[PDB]
């Protein structure tokens, strides 16, 4: 929770809205450091809920987790600052780039997301809302796991079946969500389960249906999705094994040439 002096922070265009107010694009100019772009949540009662998020974010330091720049608490407005990700959310970025990235590039995106989740899981942090809309993409296509919560610029179709029903959220339920993210990525941002209703999705999953391989998806990647969607949560791979599986694919790209009929 590094405190930032406001004279370094200049607020520009509004990019969306949050639970506690606006979210804006901005610039950060600190002594001795270059000027960079930042995204800023602004904020009123004495509720410390707004800043409690910053206390959570400050624990995280990883190349695939959104990086908190700092906070302003001795000023108005009160603000949470992170690095600014030029390509925005992954789902809309991929829809804008439909069919325009190679399989190897998509796998590299997924490997980054998996590494970020591996870190969170190692930290005993359960995300609970992992979805492509919660991943930000930088100019080099590095994907960073984020959590926008209640935001704008209830999601059961990313949630493991045991978390929907029993409200049992674990890293293994995040693994389920990660498999959905894999499908979103290999589908260039198609909505999981198309236009099915939330109830239809729950019923389909309970009947053991699983999203099919996206067009051109390597069979080995869809199998990895199916592994993440095992009903028995203890049978799903853990994030370390997921990273290792993707790394094996990057080393052996001939394995990614096998697609289904
Ligand atoms: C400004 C901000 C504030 C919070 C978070 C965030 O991800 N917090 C969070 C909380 C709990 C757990 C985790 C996790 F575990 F996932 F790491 C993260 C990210 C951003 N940064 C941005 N927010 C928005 C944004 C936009 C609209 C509504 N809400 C947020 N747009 C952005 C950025 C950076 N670049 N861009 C384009």
């Amino acid at each position: 929770a590094k405190e930032i002096d406001v004279s370094y922070v200049k607020i520009e265009e509004v990019i969306g809205a949050g639970e506690f107010g606006e979210v804006c694009r901005g610039r950060l100019k600190a002594p001795g450091k270059k000027e960079s772009c930042v995204a800023i949540k602004t904020l009123e009662r004495q509720r410390r809920e707004f800043l409690s998020e910053a206390s959570i974010m400050g624990q995280f330091e990883h190349p695939n987790i959104i990086r908190l720049e700092g906070v302003v608490t001795n000023s108005m407005p009160v603000m949470i600052l992170t690095e600014f990700m030029e390509n925005g959310a992954l789902d809309s970025f991929l829809r804008l780039n439909d069919g325009q990235f190679t399989v190897i590039q998509l796998v590299g995106m997924l490997r980054g997301i998996a590494s970020g989740m591996r870190y969170l899981a190692e930290m005993s942090y359960v995300h609970r809302d992992l979805a492509a809309r919660n991943i930000l993409v930088n100019s080099n296509l590095v994907c960073k796991v984020s959590d926008f919560g209640l935001s704008r610029f209830i999601p059961i179709r990313w949630t493991a079946p045991e978390a929907i029903a029993f409200r049992k959220f674990t890293s293994a339920s995040d693994v389920w969500s990660y498999g959905i993210v894999m499908w979103e990525v290999m589908s260039f941002g198609e909505r999981p389960y198309w236009d099915m209703s939330n109830q239809d999705v729950i019923n389909a999953i309970e009947q053991d249906y699983r999203l099919p391989p996206p067009p051109d998806c390597p069979t080995s990647l869809h199998q990895l999705m199916l592994d993440c969607w095992q009903k028995d949560r203890n049978a799903r791979p853990r994030f370390p094994q997921i990273v290792s599986a993707l790394d094996k694919m990057i080393r052996n790209p001939a394995s990614l040439k096998i697609v289904a009929r």
